[PDB]
């Protein structure tokens, strides 16, 4: 039994120039840290035990600006950075789509068909995340802890808790940045009880 808040990070420099960031980084916009400081409200009546992020800048920050100086750890986890993009990340989707357009199209178009030299697929994505998922639950048994990650992995998340094949990763709803999704985890399921809740958000951004 325990609760999973997940979220995704508030809106990066990078989101807004539509460039990729996969393992790179960039510097939370000031929509992004307004964003984030919603959520912290949102959750301010919520007992979280603790707080998981991927070990990107943005997903620290936002995390740090949803605890806003309460007295709950937060863990840094590998497992849950953004798909590896390699050669994409840092390029906007018009050079992208002028370096690799096949594989751009798969990446969008048929994630199963999607195959980089050097990068990670979906899959790999995929293992990995619902790992620390996992991990996380056999942690907290009897707990509610906030999670705060990235669009694909949240998109490969959701795929494996809805019983979705990857072919069908891109189906709504959009994972919006501070976005509220929660799992019920209870007998050895997972329960999705809400999805890409955006009710704190002011402005919503296709970002």
């Amino acid at each position: 039994a325990t609760t999973l808040y997940l979220t995704r990070h508030g809106e990066t420099k990078w989101n807004v120039e539509r460039r990729m960031q996969g393992w790179q980084d960039s510097p939370l916009t000031e929509k992004g840290r307004q964003d984030a400081m919603r959520l912290g409200k949102r959750l301010e009546a919520v007992e979280l035990a603790a707080i998981y992020t991927s070990t990107s800048g943005r997903a620290l920050e936002t995390a740090e600006i949803v605890r806003g100086g309460r007295l709950i750890p937060i863990y840094q986890d590998e497992r849950l950075r953004e798909i590896h993009l390699g050669d994409w990340e840092g390029k906007t989707h018009d050079e992208i789509r002028q370096m690799d357009p096949i594989a751009f199209d798969h990446f969008w178009q048929a994630p199963h068909l999607y195959a980089p030299q050097r990068g990670e697929r979906f899959c790999d994505v995929q293992q990995r995340a619902l790992e620390a998922v996992q991990s996380i639950v056999d942690r907290h048994e009897g707990e509610t802890v906030l999670i705060v990650t990235h669009g694909v992995v949240l998109k490969t998340l959701m795929a494996a808790f809805k019983d979705t094949p990857l072919d069908h990763l891109w189906s709504p709803p959009y994972m919006y940045g501070t976005s509220v999704t929660i799992i019920e985890v209870d007998g050895g399921t997972f329960h999705v009880a809400v999805e890409g809740d955006v009710s704190h958000i002011e402005e919503v951004k296709e970002v």
